[PDB]
């Protein structure tokens, strides 16, 4: 069972720019997640091969990890706010899918949900 090619990090023709907001995700948002105890499992792509998780890629179809959010965010991949923040929710959506009620990996993305939540509240009014 072979892993997926990762998602795109740049696009040429995705149309994309810098905001305050963006800003903030990246130096506040992400980083204080980046940060967390909890934030390991989701630092990188799902590896299914050397994880062992063959039915991984079977179930979730639209990948996403905080490697993938970072790198966009440092290349300006995003038009806004929203479509990084769409990114997270995709993110948590995939464990709560894939994952049961009550497990480990569940619980730190709870978490995890609960800061993000808590730190988008404070995010720049522009
Ligand atoms: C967050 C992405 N992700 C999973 O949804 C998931 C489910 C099961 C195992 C792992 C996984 N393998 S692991 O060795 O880091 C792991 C972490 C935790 Br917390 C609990 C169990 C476990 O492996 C069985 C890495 C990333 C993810 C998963």
């Amino acid at each position: 069972g072979s892993n997926p090619p990762p998602p795109e990090t740049s696009n040429p023709n995705k149309p994309k720019r810098q905001t305050n907001q963006l800003q903030y995700l990246l130096r506040v948002v992400l980083k204080t997640l980046w940060k967390h105890q909890f934030a390991w499992p989701f630092q990188q792509p799902v590896d299914a091969v050397k994880l062992n998780l063959p039915d991984y890629y079977k179930i979730i179809k639209t990948p996403m990890d905080m490697g993938t959010i970072k790198k966009r965010l440092e290349n300006n991949y995003y038009w806004n706010a929203q479509e990084c923040i769409q990114d997270f929710n995709t993110m948590f959506t995939n464990c709560y899918i894939y994952n049961k009620p009550g497990d480990d990996i569940v619980l730190m993305a709870e978490a995890l949900e609960k800061l993000f939540l808590q730190k988008i509240n404070e995010l720049p009014t522009e």
